């Protein structure tokens, strides 16, 4: 009679979840690490070779310590940038180096520095093609490929630099060039460039590789391992509170057609809100995400057209005073929602001084509205077209929802204008949700549409230009590259009204999805590799 | 130009309130009692001397074990009552004995058995009047004074009895030293008869008094103390949940003109909802009683007539939209309230299957309205008539709010009909509040008004008949005595839509108020001994 889209039980249960208690929640570490830092710090800024620096910054970064050496990262990069006079389009053609240049470019750009693509010019022959010689320089070559990802449309030099350094890198992988311990790092970046790699869920491995490194330093490595463990604790704390909420709702038993996976839901935020100081957002998100998950299954799995249309209206007019008109299962959910946004608008009001209920309330209305149109197409046995779908797609994924909720928590002082801009669903939001979406649709088009659901990119395209899924798969991949360019441009935009942290969660959300859906769903049914990534960053300690 | 009724700070901090942990929480404790029980349960069901039984029945109760002996109490009093022919219209031939009769009356009536007042007839002399001889049976002359409180208006015999037995008890205490113990355990009942004594916050002293009782049994005395501690742990647990909530609202820092006393607010409930099963109700109430305090201080202390007339109207129409028009502190207060009832109706809707938000909202609306008319008179510099006031007072004290809230968490299943009866504010609710009210107005009269507040019961009588405080004091007391009598008929009523546990809390809310408001202002603000009874009921363990 119904139509449940067969799901599975959260791999982790309360006893484990609710038990969790790492002995890193003590100040002993906090402070040891808090002193071990000042070292790594002064080590850092006592160093002399600018590249030596660029080199540490990237590592400290890829290791999760990014949080403590903030201002260092700046001045260091700040000077370098303008003590190299990187702020000039007209290249001085000092006939620089592929490596240090690819690096200083990468980091500088990543930190919002204007660095003309022209820079990489002193590395190309006459035909304008990249120098033949470069061929021989695996190191710096891998450094350029990696930097060819801080581009925008109208950046052909970076574009091709990538490609050059790509045929190279790969073939060299099949061969060697050097190491064997390079033949992985190289292939590592060659799977997901650093710029598209989310730090947190990836530090460990990086901390390994570094511990190993001969030139490796111990203060740092020690700082690295300690802190990694000092934050795991945090996640564990948050995780529980978010768990407590999930259990309360009782959807798990009162709404079982919906996916049970609150760890997965909380975990996403260990990747999106990297700045540890934002515990609340992380917690909240654990919830926002769970909620969404349930609402989504109610729309594309459980619920009926009648039921949805009405669910969709009640939310629209946020009529809790009719909560008594919907199927009991929709009453529990909506009340839950009402309860969540209301509780959330309270903390925010309590701490920031604003009544944001009218906004958060909106975030949900629109989401649902989008969920609806998909349901209408679906039931209406409708078949959109790549563009038609895509325009709805980036909103039915919740990125905007997830992101508008975060804004209020991550931002310490908003305006109204900002809020308002943000809420037209600011381009940032738009592009960050698009990655989320596309990536998702990449690793979840399968059972998705083959278990009841409207067509997704892959299909929509496949049908659109009557092609193969391999072509569909390629296209979608390309789209993701396009949107990243638009995003890069926006994350660095000066006119951006958003603060560094927020725009930071917008980019990272894109990068998190690129992990989660890099193989499976990490949700619906889950995926080992994902499962492990989770156990290792949420539950297992480091050495 | 606010007013701030200058309050005092909760004598118990965060850390304390947040830490404490009686190991009794350890399951390996329950079971011990779970045996002692079956034991004490047998000594019971194996006893033969009826008077001996009843006797123990009274102890088990007065000691706080009432919870796991219910069905015993039922069978027993049931039988005794039948094989004694208490249901028959008369039976006074002059065979009865003060004691065992004054006692079987009590427990029989108390447990809802209908036993004529004419039983004590067999104890009166010629011109009627209780027999003089028995001016000797001091023992059973206490059991009489004791049962005289299980009356209604139409029962003059019990009225006189109390009149009589006192005359003597009154003196037997100015004797030489019979038992000495007696002297106190007499004067004990003479301060507050047993009927008006909440058991829970009173077991201690009784468990002591019973230890000594040569005619004692150890399995019972052992289960007794064990349970007290096994129970006190519970409270400590519930205590925190409310505390956590209380802390989270941040009223302490944001609504600082409001009384700080969540412990006290939780404590009240240790003695209203006495059946250990209703943990959530006790927990919820920890919050309700808190919301009120705050929302109350907003009305008789801080807030202005513009601000109150508006607070009241919004609450009434209950819209979280116009919320943006309220003064800041009211914005926060309302949202929390909204969140409170909204979160409470959820749990109810969840576990019981119904939407109660519409009824709970009410509970508050009426309270606030009631609180308003008091504000109006006050500012309106109007001095009401004892009755006028009295007609508001029993509602404006929150009794009905407290209770309508309880009802849902205590009642397993109800119906619109019951609910509705309940909400017209059923007599039971009216009686219980009055006691609460008058009792409060006694130990909060000449101290609240003398700092800004409407004239209370006392003061109103005072003017009405232009009498003295003793006359008012005397009246109000008499008044409390009258109400109880209606109460007595309502709790025992066989027409009550209300179910056992609820009817209890209602009765107990009355008795709990006669405790707190006995020495000075119990509740909070500044409790005399009230404090000890609190540390002792919630923090110190028993031998
Ligand atoms: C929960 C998932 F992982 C998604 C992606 C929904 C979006 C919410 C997240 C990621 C917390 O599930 P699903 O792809 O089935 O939703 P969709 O129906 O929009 O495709
Ligand atoms: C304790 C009282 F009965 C109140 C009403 C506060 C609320 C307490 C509960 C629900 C146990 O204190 P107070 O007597 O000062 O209120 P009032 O100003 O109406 O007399
Ligand atoms: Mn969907
Ligand atoms: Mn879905
Ligand atoms: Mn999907
Ligand atoms: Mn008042
Ligand atoms: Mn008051
Ligand atoms: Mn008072």
């Amino acid at each position: 009679m119904r139509r449940s889209g067969n799901y599975n039980p959260s791999r982790w249960d309360v006893n484990f979840i609710q038990s969790l208690l790492s002995d890193y929640k003590e100040d002993k570490h906090v402070i040891r690490a808090s002193e071990l830092v000042t070292l790594v710090k002064m080590e850092l800024e006592k160093e002399t070779d600018q590249i030596r620096q660029l080199e540490l910054i990237d590592d400290l970064q890829r290791m999760g310590l990014s949080d403590h050496f903030q201002n260092e990262f700046k001045e260091i990069l700040s000077s370098i940038y303008l003590d190299h006079h990187y702020y000039k389009n007209p290249f001085p053609k000092e006939e620089r180096d592929l490596y240090s240049t690819s690096l200083a470019f990468r980091l500088l750009r990543e930190h919002g520095f204007q660095v003309a693509q022209e820079v990489f010019d002193s590395f190309k022959n006459e035909e304008g093609e990249f120098k033949e010689s470069l061929s021989d320089d695996t190191r710096g070559l891998l450094q350029l490929y990696e930097a060819s990802f801080l581009l925008t449309e109208g950046e052909t030099t970076l574009e091709s630099a990538r490609e050059f350094a790509t045929k190279f890198l790969e073939e060299k992988v099949n061969e060697g060039g050097v190491d064997g311990d390079l033949l992985t790092r190289i292939a590592y970046s060659l799977d997901i460039p650093l710029h598209w790699r989310i730090k947190r869920p990836n530090a460990p491995v990086w901390i390994e590789w570094y511990r190993k490194r001969p030139d490796m330093n111990p203060v740092v490595l020690e700082l690295a391992i300690l802190d990694l463990n000092i934050v795991q604790a945090q996640f564990q704390e948050e995780l529980k509170e978010s768990f407590r909420w999930w259990r309360n709702t009782g959807f798990v038993e009162k709404l079982p057609f919906a996916r049970d996976r609150l760890v997965e839901c909380y975990f996403w935020n260990t990747g999106i809100i990297e700045p540890r100081q934002h515990a609340s957002a992380r917690i909240m998100m654990g919830k926002v995400n769970a909620l969404i998950t349930v609402i989504d299954d109610i729309y594309d799995v459980y619920g009926t057209l009648e039921e949805l249309e009405q669910f969709t209206d009640l939310i629209r007019r946020w009529d809790i005073n009719s909560i008594d008109q919907l199927p009991d299962y929709m009453q529990l959910c909506f009340l839950a929602l009402n309860n969540f946004v209301d509780d959330t608008s309270y903390d925010v009001m309590k701490e920031k001084g604003v009544n944001v209920i009218p906004y958060l309330r909106q975030s949900w209305v629109d989401l649902a509205d989008k969920y609806m149109v998909e349901a209408r197409w679906f039931y209406g046995g409708h078949k959109p077209s790549l563009e038609e779908y895509l325009e709805n797609s980036w909103q039915s994924i919740s990125g905007p929802c997830m992101l508008t909720h975060i804004f209020f928590r991550v931002t310490d002082s908003f305006t109204k204008e900002t809020v308002d801009s943000l809420y037209k669903y600011h381009d940032l939001v738009r592009w960050s949700s698009f990655v989320l979406r596309l990536a998702d649709d990449l690793g979840t088009s399968v059972e998705e549409v083959s278990r009841g659901d409207v067509p997704k990119s892959l299909q929509c395209y496949m049908s659109d230009y009557n092609a193969s899924e391999a072509e569909a798969r390629k296209h979608v991949k390309w789209l993701i590259a396009e949107v990243w360019k638009k995003m890069n441009a926006e994350r660095v935009s000066k006119d951006s009204p958003f603060g560094k942290d927020f725009i930071g969660c917008a980019v990272d959300l894109g990068r998190m999805a690129q992990l989660m859906y890099h193989n499976g769903d990490g949700h619906g049914t889950q995926h080992p590799i994902i499962h492990q990534q989770m156990t290792r960053t949420l539950f297992e300690p480091f050495a």
